[PDB]
C-alpha cells in the first residue's frame, strides 16, 4: 500500500507488450481493486500477461507507470 517510481527506465522491446502493458493498465485503471483481482487472478493462466510479474523485464514497469498515469490518486512528487 504505497506509491511511488517515476519514469527514468525505458520501454519494453515486444511491442504487442508495450501495447498489452498499456492497455491492461488503461483498463485495470478504468476499475479499481477489483480489476485488479480478476486481471490479475485471471492474468495468471495467462502467460502473456507475464510482464505483470516479470520484474526482470522492463515491460512491468512501464505498466506500472501508465497504471499510475491513469489512477492519477496521490498529491505527490518529491
Amino acid at each position: 500500500g504505497s506509491s511511488g517510481s517515476s519514469g527514468k527506465v525505458s520501454p519494453p522491446e515486444d511491442e504487442e507488450a508495450k501495447n498489452l502493458a498499456e492497455k491492461l493498465a488503461r483498463f485495470i485503471a478504468d476499475g479499481g481493486p477489483e480489476v485488479e483481482t480478476i486481471a490479475l487472478q485471471n492474468n495468471r493462466e495467462n502467460q502473456a500477461f507475464s510482464f505483470l510479474y516479470d520484474p526482470n523485464s522492463q515491460g512491468y514497469r512501464y505498466y506500472r507507470q501508465k497504471l499510475d498515469e491513469f489512477r492519477k490518486s496521490g498529491p505527490s512528487s518529491g
